[PDB]
């Protein structure tokens, strides 16, 4: 079936235990690990993955942000905006809204202080508000997703917060 919010194989999730890892690998090997997620209150916390989804193949597009980072996902994949809405990346692009991202993130395990979590996202690190400046199709590619016990969202290695 068509997956509204899926990511490319190579999309790196910032895992707590292992650092940046492609979602394709996490799903292919059903890797048990934790991700950094945001709760309804706006706090970042660690969450263990509950399910792994290989959704087959579908069009994947590369969205480029103002800071040069890229997001390779389905057009309806939601991301956290600066005004704290979870909107489709294509919508964020069409409306020229800003994605709420962290920048200068350590690309290793325990990128954030596990001891201090939960902690407010806007105070967890250097916040970088960026718009989507372009989109280009990558054609039909493999797509993935993961399931979480509480909130279905997680921090990507590039600082963006993917929200299914």
């Amino acid at each position: 079936p068509f997956c509204p919010g899926c990511l490319s194989f190579g999309t790196e999730i910032l895992t707590v235990e292992y650092g940046p890892l492609p979602i394709g690998k996490i799903v292919s090997e059903e890797i048990n690990c934790s991700v950094y997620s945001v709760d309804p209150e706006g706090r970042v916390y660690t969450q263990a993955i509950a399910q792994w989804h290989d959704r087959g193949e579908q069009e994947v597009l590369e969205y480029e942000l103002e800071d040069g980072s890229v997001i390779r996902a389905t057009s309806d994949h939601r991301f956290l905006t600066t005004d704290y809405q979870l909107l489709a990346i294509e919508e964020i692009f069409a409306r020229q809204l800003d994605l709420l991202t962290l920048e200068n993130i350590k690309q290793t395990e325990e990128a954030l202080d596990n001891h201090r979590l939960p902690f407010p996202l806007l105070d967890a690190g250097t916040i970088k508000m960026v718009k989507v400046i372009g989109r280009r199709s990558l054609g039909v590619q493999r797509i993935f997703d993961i399931g979480l016990p509480q909130d279905h969202n997680f921090l990507l290695a590039n600082g963006a917060i993917a929200a299914n």
